[PDB]
Formats: structure tokens, sequence, C-alpha cells
């Protein structure tokens, strides 16, 4: 598989060797504010992050993951849509050339500047892989990003960018804390859908959160500095690593709030 974003590889391709590309509950989609409905009956979300153990950064040629330490409980996602208990595995972003572009969600039609994904898996299917098979597998917790003041949580991320900068490469990166990259609010829209890359698995309960967070000009530069090749290949800026929005086909967004 080589699959990427740009125009001979990217998100208009994947069907070919992925044709769940063009299924039922593909991601991401555009959130209509206006038709999502209020959902009183949703539980409240609960992100439990105080004993979240991060290990490692990896540039995989697509985006950066901070990975973590899930053998255990340690950092897990609870409530709002979900039934059990959802273990943090890794967070990464999407993002793109410029700041009116590089969310995968979309508000409005509204694109964000980036999109976190901090990744979760159903503890009781026992492991990621087992995961992503079944269609409660999942849970995604979607936060967008504008550019404005600098978000602090985010710098520790920002500066390990220069020693990753090429596919393959990754950081010794502990003792991050996942709790300084979520907004005040928590309230959220939700939906079931997929993967928003290959293998574009429809294993997901998708929990998007309204309040964006801001995070600065510089910061966002810092991540477009980052390289889709490898060591000592041409080099490709890795940039504009979202899918566009997908149809909606028979789901309902729901809202946590009023
Ligand atoms: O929502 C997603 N962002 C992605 O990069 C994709 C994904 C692929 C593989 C593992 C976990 C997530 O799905
Ligand atoms: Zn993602």
């Amino acid at each position: 598989h080589h699959w990427g974003y740009g125009k001979h590889n990217g998100p208009e391709h994947w069907h070919k060797d992925f044709p769940i590309a063009k299924g039922e509950r593909q991601s991401p989609v555009d959130i209509d504010t206006h038709t999502a409905k209020y959902d009183p009956s949703l539980k409240p979300l609960s992100v439990s992050y105080d004993q979240a153990t991060s290990l490692r950064i990896l540039n995989n040629g697509h985006a950066f993951n901070v990975e973590f330490d899930d053998s255990q409980d340690k950092a897990v996602l609870k409530g709002g849509p979900l039934d059990g208990t959802y273990r943090l595995i890794q967070f990464h972003f999407h993002w793109g050339s410029l700041d009116g572009q590089g969310s995968e969600h979309t508000v409005d039609k509204k694109k964000y500047a980036a999109e976190l994904h901090l990744v979760h898996w159903n503890t009781k299917y026992g492991d990621f892989g087992k995961a992503v098979q079944q269609p409660d597998g999942l849970a995604v917790l979607g936060i967008f990003l504008k550019v404005g003041s600098a978000k602090p949580g985010l710098q520790k991320v920002v500066d390990v960018l220069d020693s990753i900068k090429t596919k393959g490469k990754s950081a010794d990166f502990t003792n991050f804390d996942p709790r300084g990259l979520l907004p005040e609010s928590l309230d959220y829209w939700t939906y079931p859908g997929s993967l928003t890359t290959p293998p574009l698995l429809e294993c997901v309960t998708w929990i998007v959160l309204k309040e964006p967070i801001s995070v600065s000009s510089e910061q966002v530069l810092k991540f477009r500095k980052l390289n889709f090749n490898g060591e000592g290949e041409p080099e490709e800026l890795m940039v504009d690593n979202w899918r566009p929005a997908q149809p909606l086909k028979n789901r309902q967004i729901k809202a946590s709030f009023k």
C-alpha cells in the first residue's frame, strides 16, 4: 500500500485498495449544527487522563503519533455515548498548508486549521487489533485547532518535531500530559463512523468537541516543517494530511448540549 495525500495516491484513489472507502459509515463528515439534535440521554463524558503514560513520538509518513502505554487502564475515556471503558493508545493531528484548511471534520462547512485525534480502544476486545474489527471498537476524541494564542500544553510536542522530521523517525516522549491539549468545555457532537485513513475501518464512535483549542501560528508552522518522505529522499512537506468530508448517509449526529 502506497496511500497518501497527493494527486496520485490521495483520498480519491483510496477506494481501489480499500473499497470500504465508499461504505455506509465513513468519516470524517460535515457537522451541520442546525440538524444535529440534542440528546438528553447522553450520559456525562469522562476523560480520566491523570495516570497517562506517554512513551514515544513517531513520524509514520502520514502524521506524527504520540504513543501511550495502554497495557493497563491508565488513561481512559468513558461515558457520553460510550458503553464501557476505552483506553488511550495514541494521539495525532491532521493539518493544512494554510490556516484555512486542515481539519477532517467540518462545522457548517467551516474548516479549522487542524484537528487532534485522541484514539482509544474498547477494553472488552482485549487489544487494538481486535477492537478495530468491531463496530464499537474505538472511540476517537476529536478537537479542532484554530490559530490564535499559543497552547502552552502543546509546546513540548512542537519542540520535539525537529528530531522526527522524516518518515520512520521516532523519539522518546515520556511524561507528556494530554490534559494540556483539551479545551475548557467537554460539550460534543457524536456519530458512528470510521478511521479517516486506510484501512478505513468502520469501527469508531466519534466524539467531536464543540470548543476548539487555540494554537499559535508559530506552533502550526512547525507542524508544516515535517516531512512525508524518509531521510535522504526528495523533500515533500507534511501538509494537507486530511481526508475531506464523506457522505453522511443514514446517520444522525447527536449533540450533548442545548
Ligand atoms: O481518525 C483517524 N485518524 C487516523 O489517522 C485514522 C487511524 C488509523 C489507524 C489507527 C488509528 C487511527 O483514523
Ligand atoms: Zn486522525
